[PDB]
RNA sequence: GUAAUGGAUAUAAAGCUUAUGUUUAUAUAUAUAUAUAAGUAUAUAAAGAGACUACUACCAAUAGCUACACU
Protein backbone atom coordinates (compact mmCIF):
# COMPACT_ATOMS: atom_id res chain seq x y z
CA UNK A 1 0.00 0.00 0.00
CA UNK A 2 1.65 3.25 -1.15
CA UNK A 3 1.18 6.69 0.39
CA UNK A 4 -0.65 9.74 -1.01
CA UNK A 5 1.89 12.02 -2.67
CA UNK A 6 0.20 15.11 -1.23
CA UNK A 7 0.75 13.94 2.36
CA UNK A 8 4.53 13.47 2.52
CA UNK A 9 7.70 14.79 0.93
CA UNK A 10 10.17 12.42 -0.78
CA UNK A 11 12.68 11.42 1.88
CA UNK A 12 15.52 11.60 -0.66
CA UNK A 13 14.74 15.18 -1.74
CA UNK A 14 15.54 16.51 1.74
CA UNK A 15 19.08 17.49 2.64
CA UNK A 16 20.90 18.70 5.76
CA UNK A 17 17.75 19.56 7.72
CA UNK A 18 18.73 23.18 8.44
CA UNK A 19 18.30 26.32 6.35
CA UNK A 20 21.36 27.82 4.67
CA UNK A 21 19.79 31.20 3.84
CA UNK A 22 19.40 34.09 6.26
CA UNK A 23 16.03 35.57 7.25
CA UNK A 24 15.41 39.14 8.39
CA UNK A 25 12.33 38.42 10.55
CA UNK A 26 11.87 34.98 12.18
CA UNK A 27 8.14 35.67 12.48
CA UNK A 28 7.72 35.39 8.70
CA UNK A 29 8.95 31.77 8.84
CA UNK A 30 5.60 30.56 10.26
CA UNK A 31 2.51 29.68 8.24
CA UNK A 32 -0.23 27.13 8.92
CA UNK A 33 -1.11 24.95 5.92
CA UNK A 34 -4.11 22.63 5.85
CA UNK A 35 -3.66 18.86 5.98
CA UNK A 36 -7.18 17.61 6.83
CA UNK A 37 -8.85 15.77 3.93
CA UNK A 38 -12.26 16.31 5.53
CA UNK A 39 -11.73 20.08 5.57
CA UNK A 40 -10.71 20.06 1.90
CA UNK A 41 -13.93 18.28 0.93
CA UNK A 42 -15.96 20.91 2.81
CA UNK A 43 -14.73 23.49 0.27
CA UNK A 44 -15.44 21.54 -2.92
CA UNK A 45 -18.99 20.74 -1.80
CA UNK A 46 -19.43 24.52 -1.41
CA UNK A 47 -17.71 25.90 -4.51
C1' G B 1 10.21 61.92 -0.69
C1' U B 2 14.31 59.05 -2.38
C1' A B 3 16.84 54.31 -3.81
C1' A B 4 17.14 49.22 -7.03
C1' U B 5 20.91 46.84 -13.87
C1' G B 6 24.09 41.43 -8.38
C1' G B 7 16.34 45.28 -6.03
C1' A B 8 13.34 43.38 -2.13
C1' U B 9 10.98 39.59 1.28
C1' A B 10 10.39 34.42 1.62
C1' U B 11 11.69 29.26 -0.21
C1' A B 12 14.95 24.73 -1.64
C1' A B 13 20.07 22.58 -1.25
C1' A B 14 25.98 19.65 -0.26
C1' G B 15 32.32 15.03 -3.07
C1' C B 16 32.35 20.09 -7.52
C1' U B 17 29.21 21.75 -15.59
C1' U B 18 34.64 27.59 -12.44
C1' A B 19 35.13 32.69 -19.11
C1' U B 20 42.01 29.93 -15.00
C1' G B 21 47.11 27.05 -15.21
C1' U B 22 51.12 23.38 -15.27
C1' U B 23 52.51 18.43 -16.67
C1' U B 24 51.89 13.60 -20.22
C1' A B 25 57.98 6.32 -22.38
C1' U B 26 57.44 1.51 -24.36
C1' A B 27 59.19 -3.62 -23.67
C1' U B 28 61.14 -7.50 -20.35
C1' A B 29 62.41 -9.11 -15.42
C1' U B 30 62.58 -9.19 -10.20
C1' A B 31 68.17 -3.61 -13.47
C1' U B 32 68.72 -4.31 -18.82
C1' A B 33 67.13 -3.18 -24.01
C1' U B 34 65.25 0.60 -27.55
C1' A B 35 66.16 6.05 -28.24
C1' U B 36 61.95 12.15 -26.70
C1' A B 37 58.27 9.64 -25.26
C1' A B 38 49.97 10.48 -24.48
C1' G B 39 47.33 10.20 -28.90
C1' U B 40 44.88 12.66 -32.75
C1' A B 41 43.25 16.20 -37.83
C1' U B 42 35.12 14.05 -40.74
C1' A B 43 40.70 21.40 -38.87
C1' U B 44 43.82 24.88 -40.86
C1' A B 45 47.38 28.51 -46.58
C1' A B 46 47.50 32.68 -50.93
C1' A B 47 53.83 34.29 -53.04
C1' G B 48 50.47 33.88 -57.13
C1' A B 49 46.24 31.46 -59.76
C1' G B 50 40.94 29.45 -61.67
C1' A B 51 35.59 30.21 -62.51
C1' C B 52 31.20 33.40 -62.53
C1' U B 53 29.29 38.47 -62.31
C1' A B 54 30.27 43.66 -62.44
C1' C B 55 33.28 48.33 -63.31
C1' U B 56 37.11 50.85 -66.12
C1' A B 57 39.79 50.64 -70.80
C1' C B 58 40.88 49.41 -75.75
C1' C B 59 38.14 48.17 -80.12
C1' A B 60 34.47 49.36 -84.04
C1' A B 61 30.89 44.58 -85.40
C1' U B 62 25.46 45.69 -85.30
C1' A B 63 22.15 49.66 -85.83
C1' G B 64 20.91 55.09 -87.29
C1' C B 65 22.16 58.90 -90.73
C1' U B 66 24.51 61.16 -95.65
C1' A B 67 23.96 60.31 -103.33
C1' C B 68 22.93 64.49 -109.04
C1' A B 69 30.18 63.29 -105.61
C1' C B 70 27.87 55.97 -106.52
C1' U B 71 24.68 52.33 -109.63
MG1 LIG C 1 27.09 50.96 -90.67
Amino acid sequence: QPRPRWSYTPERMKGPGFSLNLVKDPRRKQWMVNSDPAKLDAFYDAF
